[PDB]
C-alpha cells in the first residue's frame, strides 16, 4: 500500500502534504517496437532498487501500428507493469499513449472502465487519458474527450487521478487552466518538456497554469529534443529540475528503452531484466537516474 494521492488547487497531495514522484516511462509498448521487452517486474524492482524510483509510466500505443487496438497483448504488458509496481509500493501511470485519443473515445472509454474495475482500489495506480494532444481546441476538442473518460473512470474509482492532456504535445496547460475540469475531483493536467527544445517559455506557462489553481503532472519529459534524439541539455534540465522540485511537480523520463536515439536511458542490449551497471546507461540515462534518485522523498 502507498499513500492517496489527492489534488487541492495547484499541489498533489499525500499524507496530507504537497509531495511529488520520480522515476521513469517505458517506451510505446507496440508489438515489435522494441520498448515491450523492458514491460515485465524485474526492471520495476530495479528502478526501485538501484534507481530509488517511486514512479514508472506504461506508455501504451493505441491507434499507431502495434497498439492496442489492433495488438491486445499491449494490454497484458501494462497488467505486468501494473502488478509489478503495487507489489513494489511504486506508482503507476495507465498511459493512453495518444495523439487523438478524442478519434478513439469509445476504445478509451472501455479500457480505462476496465483498468478502474481492475485496479482503482490500489492507490498505486493514475490514470493518464490523453498523452499529447495535437494542436486543438481544449474547450472544444480534448475537454469533453476528458469529460466523457473522467466519468467512466469515476463511477467506478471516485478517488485515483486522473492526468489529462493539454494542447500542442501538452504545453498548454495555461489554456487548460482557463477552462478547468470543475466537475470531478482529484484531476491534474500534463505537461511535457524536452529541455533540448523547451525552456523558459514552456516554464512560463507552466507558473501562469499553477498561479491559475490547476496541478501539473510532467508524464514525459527528456533532456534531449522534443523528437526523442540530440544531445544532452545538462544546465536546462537542471533548471527544469529546480522549477519541478520548487513545485512538487511529479516526472516520469523519457524513455526506459535501448533504441539508438538520445532519449534512450539504455545502450543497446541492456538486459530487459535490469541490473544495468552505469556503463550502460546513456547521458540521458545516467542524468535520469542521478534525478529520480536524488528526488525528494516527503
Amino acid at each position: 500500500m502507498v499513500a492517496p494521492l489527492s489534488v487541492q488547487g495547484n499541489k498533489i497531495l499525500a499524507n496530507g502534504q504537497p509531495a511529488s514522484f520520480s522515476g521513469m516511462s517505458l517506451f510505446w509498448s507496440n508489438t515489435e517496437w522494441g520498448g515491450e521487452k523492458y514491460y515485465n517486474a524485474q526492471v520495476v524492482s530495479w528502478l526501485k532498487s538501484d534507481w530509488n524510483a517511486k514512479l514508472v509510466r506504461a506508455a501504451m500505443g493505441v491507434e499507431d501500428e502495434g497498439g492496442y487496438l489492433t495488438d491486445p497483448a499491449n494490454k497484458d504488458r501494462v497488467t505486468q507493469v501494473v502488478d509489478a509496481a503495487i507489489a513494489n509500493d511504486m506508482y503507476v501511470i495507465i498511459d493512453w499513449h495518444s495523439h487523438n485519443a478524442h478519434q478513439y473515445q469509445s476504445q478509451a472509454i472501455a479500457f480505462f472502465q476496465e483498468m478502474a474495475r481492475k485496479y482503482g482500489a490500489n492507490n498505486h495506480v493514475i490514470y493518464e487519458i490523453y498523452n499529447e494532444p495535437l494542436q486543438v481546441s481544449w474547450s472544444n476538442t480534448i475537454k469533453p474527450y476528458a469529460q466523457a473518460v473522467i466519468a467512466a473512470i469515476r463511477a467506478i474509482d471516485p478517488d485515483n487521478l486522473i492526468i489529462v492532456g493539454t494542447p500542442t504535445w501538452s504545453q498548454d496547460v495555461d489554456v487548460a487552466a482557463n477552462d478547468p475540469i470543475t466537475g470531478y475531483q482529484n484531476i491534474a493536467y500534463t505537461l511535457h518538456f524536452y529541455a533540448g527544445t523547451h525552456g523558459q517559455y514552456l516554464r512560463d506557462k507552466a507558473q501562469t497554469a499553477l498561479n491559475r489553481g490547476i496541478a501539473l503532472f510532467v508524464t514525459e519529459w527528456g533532456s534531449v529534443n522534443a523528437n526523442g534524439d540530440g544531445a544532452v541539455a545538462n544546465s536546462e534540465t537542471n533548471a527544469w529540475v529546480s522549477f519541478m522540485k520548487t513545485n512538487h511537480i511529479s516526472n516520469a523520463n523519457w524513455a526506459l528503452n535501448d533504441k539508438v536515439e538520445g532519449a534512450s536511458a539504455l545502450v543497446p542490449g541492456a538486459s530487459a531484466n535490469g541490473g544495468w551497471v552505469n556503463s550502460q546507461l546513456t547521458a540521458s540515462g545516467a542524468l535520469a537516474k542521478s534525478i529520480i534518485s536524488g528526488w525528494p522523498s516527503y
